[PDB]
């Protein structure tokens, strides 16, 4: 020895250096919402960003198929899952002639977050389908007046279950089902991410106002449905090497 | 007396805070617009929002049926008012093959605010079909060099209608035909929206940029269409307590 | 002489107006990107704003046709365009029974940034169709956790064209082929474009905090697609007074 020390050092600092540059402000953080369908399809969300990630589905998105994702013939609506159906989700017994849950109507979401996060500052939102904001512990959806938009039940992270990536964390899941009891039966969603800072300086505003504002939409959102969970692994997170949990409970 | 003095002081403290809620940061701010068509039909769409509601409708969002509200067979254009009406109206005689005005033209719109909001800071501004910037007084739409994009008349507080819940003023709302006269006869909006604060602390920057940034799309918008405004008043409005005037010029 | 040295220097002061208004906060930046098909097809997408302008397009609107512009006949996809050919783009041999290139995957796109900008600070970049970081000299589309999403390569100022309009450069042109080169053959983009300040004083946050917030998503989005440039340029562009360089490097 040692005939290859720099070989071995060489790959050992490009290891440190990927691993680590997470940390960057200009690194990427992910986000992305999986919508979980009856018929095994899983509807893909997928947010970038630098210093915030925000956003937001509502019913138009949180269905399939849909104007973003149409189906195999093209269809962004299936019959009777259409304007009524949804007339009857927003308002009990406002609708007409309709499906009383849609195949479309998704029956549970897993939300992943992966990065260096703020994980404590995580918020994830639930509203009905007519946006009304819902609580836990079954007070229904409130009205406007009555609305609290942030509340304690938002910041998500205890919930959340560690993803880890080799020897490190990498981001962190929460999988939830649509059932009326942890989330609504039809949901709405909106969420905001916030990138963990290695320094006191406000990267969000002050000389880096411009590029934090800007930032918040100038990375394109991916989106895509695949007939199930097992090609959306091979295809989709496995080569992005996004941190994923399966129906089985395994990070993948 | 007084035997149940409890319960009803209990009942007023209720009622206090479900009232004075809105005056928080973190309560709702409503921003709803209400498309109008010849055929009775009224497209809604609802933003929320804590510290600031911003948003904007293009002509594809505008018209009716369109990708986010497909009509009742899953179209979301009608014929004869597709691309090439389209055309027509970004250019005069710049169409070809299409009926002269649309069905899905709206002919109005009511534009609703609702909260405790910095009235007299309301931006409301118009745009032709092209994007180009509208100005009242007949000069027609601007090019990109002369447009100024903050005009005094984008500041609509004094043509608002208040309009009450009980003994408070809710919200205020704005009506408009779409007649080349007081808005352009084909327009595109785009608005910015409020929070009337109750201190000097700035909490769109400074210690709260990160949660003032993210709030402007962390929250999901509503969308749908109704047959016919009593329909959306019962099914919608009434249910969020969201106030709205009716076609009679009644608070509803 | 001088008889009508008024009306000369009248015309003077509203020429200098109309040109000088363009430094103004309060006048339009515009930025447009101009997708090219190889059926002669053009998709124009426009956005507007006064200190900062930001977005994104991914590939459900980078295609031709989608759910923003369909096509004469109503659709949103083309048979062999539409999801499994989506999901060959996104990952190699992942797709079934689609064209190899959609007549509607752009070959190409024109970005235009006018206005008085701060040309030295635009970003555009560049994601493969997965959403995958594209990078300059072929080393793929880079994973999340090895991601730079700020790189030196998206400062593209140097590489745009400056288009004048008289005696005085309105913007500047970027032209790109998608051909896996110096863009990804099916790629997806953001870009940031900030305004020139004649002043020290940011106006991106402090005492306008607000208002730059709000400015990032208050103005209309215009968005069609056109036959051929011919058509384009004559309808749309030029009537707006936005430069655009044709087909065949003239400014027009």
């Amino acid at each position: 020895h040692g005939l290859d020390d720099a070989q071995y050092l060489q790959q050992k600092a490009h290891n440190k250096r990927i691993s680590e540059f997470r940390s960057s402000s200009n690194s990427g953080i992910n986000v992305t919402v999986v919508l979980k369908y009856t018929n095994g399809v899983v509807q893909v969300y997928n947010w970038q960003g630098t210093e915030v990630i925000a956003g937001s589905l509502n019913r138009q998105l949180m269905k399939f198929p849909n104007y973003m994702n149409p189906d195999k013939h093209g269809r962004i609506e299936w019959p009777g899952e259409g304007v009524e159906h949804q007339h009857g989700l927003i308002r009990s017994n406002g609708g007409n002639g309709s499906y009383d849950i849609g195949a479309g109507d998704p029956y549970a979401m897993q939300f992943i977050v992966q990065g260096s996060v703020d994980w404590n500052a995580t918020r994830l939102r639930f509203f009905g389908p007519d946006g009304s904001r819902w609580m836990p512990d079954d007070q229904g959806g409130a009205s406007v007046r009555a609305g609290l938009l942030n509340a304690a039940e938002d910041i998500i992270n205890s919930k959340m279950q560690p993803l880890y990536f080799c020897d490190r964390m990498a981001g962190k899941s929460y999988y939830v089902r649509f059932d009326d009891k942890y989330a609504p039966r039809f949901p709405t969603i909106g969420f905001e991410v916030y990138r963990y800072r290695v320094g006191a300086t406000n990267e969000m505003g002050g000389e880096s106002a411009r590029t934090a504002v800007a930032s918040l939409i100038s990375f394109p959102t991916f989106s895509t449905a695949y007939v199930n969970e097992k090609v959306a692994v091979e295809n989709f997170f496995q080569p992005r090497e996004l941190v994923y949990q399966n129906s089985y409970g395994y990070t993948v």
